[PDB]
């Protein structure tokens, strides 16, 4: 199972930041966030 | 200024090892993801 989280008080140059990083992976920035916390979570 | 931000469908064993992650450093998970997501944002 699975379920949507959200972070608040993102700040709006945080949030252009990271939309633009999802980009350049051709991404939505909800599977770059996703795929990112998972690296996050896999190493000590 | 602030923004929201939906990640769709994290899964259960990410997101429990998240919500320890937060728990360990004395944060609720929203400003855990905000902390890790301008480390994101940050690098080269």
């Amino acid at each position: 199972m699975s379920a949507m989280v959200q972070i608040r008080n993102v700040p709006d140059e945080l949030l252009h930041e990271l939309k633009a990083r999802a980009a350049a992976q051709r991404m939505s920035l909800s599977d770059f966030l996703l795929a990112r916390l998972a690296e996050i979570a896999e190493e000590p």
